């Protein structure tokens, strides 16, 4: 702090891919971190931005979400945890699932 910066750089927002009315895949990556390396990744996903919690935790980079609802807005935020301290979160990526009006294939 007083002398010498610590912690990785901001984390970029993941990529959401509405797999289905009740399905959504996410994907993130590691920022330009040379000094300290990332230990794990805490991804949060909840109905609305106001409501969000830890959904998946691990060194993984790709995660698929299921059991969602159609025509419903959702948000996700990924943060990088280091050995010196947890870094900031990424730009909340908003996404809305497609309406399930009728049958479905799968």
């Amino acid at each position: 702090g007083s002398s010498g910066s610590s912690g990785p750089d901001q984390c970029k927002p993941p990529q959401v891919t509405c797999r289905s009315a009740t399905c959504a895949q996410v994907n993130w990556e590691v920022p330009l971190s040379n000094g300290t390396d990332v230990t794990e990744y805490r991804l949060e996903w909840g109905g609305v931005e106001g409501s969000m919690q830890i959904c998946y935790c691990g060194p993984g980079l790709s995660y698929e979400i299921k059991g969602l609802s159609p025509a419903t807005t959702y948000y996700c935020r990924v943060q990088a945890l280091s050995v010196v301290g947890a870094g900031p979160f990424s730009e909340v990526v908003a996404c809305v699932t497609p309406p399930s009006s009728g049958p479905s294939s799968g």
